[PDB]
């Protein structure tokens, strides 16, 4: 619908001030009995680190993917800035209040501070442990306990805060470098910003995707959009010769009658109190958005043509589609200029392609006529770059812009062909229409000015570097309206309401911000997606979401193709420090996470030879190797992928020392018995029957003659004989003193969104406006 | 009888639609609706393939 | 504009090539009957209609001959062959006898 794609635009609020509360941690410290060599529980108990949520899966692949989601979660929660005043809490102990950081921090203290810990040093520290403010710099000092990996995170979050300052000067500066400058307007603010101001930075880099090369389909959708947006702006015209009055004198000048028809078809041009407003708006947006329109004329309505010449002298033909300029010109060339300029002879024969205005140029002689031709024909856009930052504006040849010696010339050339002829009458109706442009030329001089300005104004506020291609929905324009606007205008002076202008900036802005942003969000993922070998997370995935997030595009209603090609380009794109800087962090430790935490393992060894077990404190002494030094290997991930070549099948059958690798389900046992019986050698058999494995639950023997009702053996004197231990590091222990870190942030911030608003914009009186020539725009009574 | 049947194709409608946007079908040319008897592709491809 | 639809999709059109490449190159394996190229007397109509479809209309699909499928194929040609060859012998034998 028409205004159903506009509510999808003005409703785009991409400006989201992302903040946070909870300090991001992954592992909470926890209890667990202590098992001194020998295997007895010496009491007191100790504190270690285990993950909050053991989610981790079965299968290296599923694992890799899992983390990936973490990346997506990280970004959606990506703290845009910080502040701790909002993070207060209270220390049950200390020289006083202390106000620390995050409930968990608190809990822990009170906790350890009761369960007979390492005594003094701990309680002590917990005490003289607090806050302190250095007001003079707005700095804040809060204590906080986390974990090497935790300080890791939260830290960088502090050292980056994408929130710069905000002084009067900056606000002034974000108002387009050509508007503050435009005279005709004034600006004024009602307040003085505190030293405490801040502002977010809508970033607007260019179409890092060159959405015009091949994707035409999409451009068309953009143009359209950008176009409707424009109309929503385009000022509504003011006071213009009451419809009736003009059209009436109109019939007069020409001399009408009974069945004597001629000019009579130049009046389905009346309606303009609709047509002129439409023709006007329509024209601008076209340019701005840079849409390509068509043409609905009639070969009997010559007037409608004359006005065409108005148009064409303007909009550098390239702006109109091909098959349209073609018709138009030849229609002029063959029914208006040759046919009453004694130049007929050959009613001009043209057979498609080459250029028809053009060729009329190098054919007939006459200066006035002759200048029109070159100026129109070779008239184009001035491909201009910078405009107070990479605006990349397609501009209109200085000349035309009010230095309309074009219009005056367009008229002088018309004043001089109305001399020779051929079919007696015909000239009557044709030249009479021509005169109606001339008298009005005092006013026509104006229309030019209007657009000149408007386009040239609105312009600036389009961070969306517009280019010059070919639309494919071709907005439709009738010479009907055109013609109306033409003769029916003058005296009036209209201009872009302040409020209006901003609104425009604002939109493109957001939009941009979204495009650029999602881009980053997009890229970041994809790249991650690669250094992860996810040969199975078929990407038809990311692209989809991407596009969606910039409503307007009917996703389901767009093929897989284009989509891929879209990735092909994204791939070559750099990530952004923020984004990147985090992934490096996740990976770098990745290993450490996985290894710790239960529910999983890493891999298992099978040395058909009795052997010792480590005597770690946490677990009693069991089947574990943190090295797998020697023996051979076989990636399981590649196994169940490849299809197993009985390589494993053979080794298992023949009994040879070997190892396995990847995600794995551990299984704890007790009753020593199990061990002596050597249960652990069983499990394996399976595999032989089922080429694939996951039905593989290896064994671990938590042995502490304390909790294992079958200590009967720890008795004698022993030392754990096993055949096959397990690959799995050991959950580090907990050193409070060091475990804690210190934090810095800021106090009392003042975030602002939107901006602009802080200004009251007024306008000079219409009657004396000015263009890029310091001349009264509209000086013909 | 052997040649495996295909799978996961792009919805007939979706493509042909972006097609009209791209195709600029009815633009003067007299001999319309002869390039779209293309349909029944969810089949045509399977047939063409086998 | 139409041409472009081949190009973009080209990233995928690739996939097509691979597909056939394999399939033919696979199936074939199990054919006993030799096969000299001959100008059959009959044709087989192939509407560029479908062709065109397959083209820009294939996604990240991936299909191949079911094991069971393959065998079944071998098996047939096999028998057939066996019959041809066999009857041949049965045939010859008679004819020659028929002469002396």
């Amino acid at each position: 619908p028409k205004e159903s794609i506009l509510k999808k635009l003005e409703d785009i609020k991409p400006e989201q001030a992302k903040k946070q509360t909870k300090l991001f941690r992954i592992f909470e410290p926890r209890q667990l009995p202590i098992y001194r060599a020998n295997g007895e529980k010496e009491l007191r108990n100790r504190w270690y680190w285990k993950l909050k949520k053991d989610t981790l899966p079965d299968g290296d692949y599923d694992v890799r993917e899992y983390f990936l989601n973490l990346y997506d979660q990280v970004l959606t929660e990506m703290p845009d800035y910080l502040l701790l005043k909002d993070m207060a809490v209270e220390n049950k102990n200390s020289r006083d209040a202390g106000k620390v950081v995050d409930s968990e921090t608190a809990s822990i203290c009170d906790a350890i501070f009761q369960d007979e810990e390492t005594e003094g040093a701990v309680r002590r520290f917990i005490a003289e442990m607090r806050q302190r403010v250095q007001a003079d710099r707005n700095v804040v000092n809060y204590p906080s306990i986390l974990h090497p990996i935790d300080y890791a995170f939260n830290e960088y979050f502090l050292q980056h805060q994408l929130v710069e300052p905000l002084n009067n000067d900056i606000i002034f500066n974000y108002i387009p470098e050509r508007i503050r400058n435009d005279v005709n307007y004034i600006l004024n603010m009602d307040r003085n910003l505190p030293s405490t101001a801040r502002y977010i930075r809508p970033n607007l880099l260019q179409d890092r995707l060159n959405l015009h090369d091949n994707f035409e389909s999409l451009w068309d959708t953009i143009t359209t959009s950008n176009y409707i947006l424009a109309r929503s702006v385009v000022p509504d015209l003011k006071e213009l010769v009451s419809t009736e009055a003009q059209i009436q004198k109109m019939s007069q000048d020409l001399q009408l009658e009974a069945l004597t028809i001629q000019s009579e078809t130049q009046f389905l041009t009346g309606i303009n109190s609709q047509a002129a407003n439409d023709c006007f708006k329509t024209l601008i947006a076209a340019m701005l958005s840079q849409r390509t329109m068509s043409l609905d004329f009639v070969t009997t309505n010559y007037m409608s043509l004359i006005s065409g010449m108005w148009l064409l002298t303007v909009v550098p033909n390239d702006m109109f589609i091909r098959e349209s300029l073609v018709a138009c010109q030849l229609a002029i060339v063959n029914t208006i200029i040759y046919p009453a300029f004694g130049m007929q002879r050959m009613h001009y024969r043209n057979g498609d392609p080459q250029t028809p205005f053009q060729i009329a140029e190098q054919q007939i002689q006459n200066f006035q006529v002759a200048n029109w031709l070159h100026f129109v024909n070779n008239n184009q856009f001035r491909q201009v770059v910078i405009d107070g930052v990479l605006n990349q504006v397609l501009n209109d040849n200085i000349r035309d812009g009010h230095v309309i010696n074009q219009l005056m010339e367009a008229l002088m050339q018309l004043s001089r062909q109305q001399f020779p002829t051929m079919p007696v009458d015909y000239k009557r109706s044709i030249q009479r229409g021509i005169l109606l442009l001339s008298n009005r030329l005092g006013q026509l001089v104006d229309l030019t000015r209007l657009l000149a300005y408007n386009y040239e104004t609105l312009m600036a506020c389009v961070t969306m570097n517009m280019q010059h291609v070919q639309t494919l929905t071709t907005e439709k324009l009738q010479l009907t309206s055109v013609t109306s606007l033409c003769m029916l205008i003058g005296n009036a002076t209209v201009i872009p309401s302040p409020q209006t202008l901003f609104h425009y900036y604002n939109v493109n802005v957001n939009f941009h911000s979204n495009y650029n942003e999602r881009i980053n969000d997009a890229v970041a993922i994809i790249t991650a997606a690669n250094r992860l070998n996810l040969y199975q997370k078929k990407m038809k995935a990311i692209v989809e979401d991407f596009l969606k997030r910039l409503h307007i595009f009917d996703v389901a209603r767009v093929p897989d193709d284009q989509m891929y090609r879209l990735r092909d380009r994204l791939r070559l794109l750099p990530v952004e420090v923020r984004r990147l800087d985090i992934f490096n962090l996740i990976l770098m430790n990745m290993d450490q996470i996985e290894r710790a935490s239960d529910k999983i393992a890493q891999g298992v060894i099978i040395a058909y030879r009795d052997m010792q077990l480590e005597r770690d404190e946490m677990y009693g002494y069991v089947n574990i190797a943190r090295n797998l030094d020697g023996f051979q290997q076989i990636n399981l991930e590649e196994l169940m992928r490849t299809g197993d070549y009985a390589q494993i099948t053979n080794m298992l059958l023949n009994n040879q020392p070997v190892a396995l690798v990847g995600a794995l389900p551990f299984v704890t046992d007790s009753s020593v018995i199990s061990l002596i019986a050597k249960l652990d050698a069983t499990v394996f058999a399976q595999i032989v029957k089922l080429r694939k494995v996951d039905t593989l639950k290896p064994i671990l023997y938590k042995i502490n003659s304390d909790s294992n009702d079958f200590y009967l053996v720890a008795n004698y004197d022993w030392v754990p004989t096993s055949t096959t231990k397990v690959y799995k590091q050991v959950p580090q222990q907990f050193d409070f003193r060091n475990s804690m870190h210190m934090l810095t942030s800021n106090l009392t911030f003042t975030v602002y969104s939107d901006l602009l608003a802080f200004v009251s914009a007024d306008t000079v009186e219409p009657i004396n406006a000015v263009a890029f020539d310091n001349m009264r725009i509209m000086n013909e009574l």
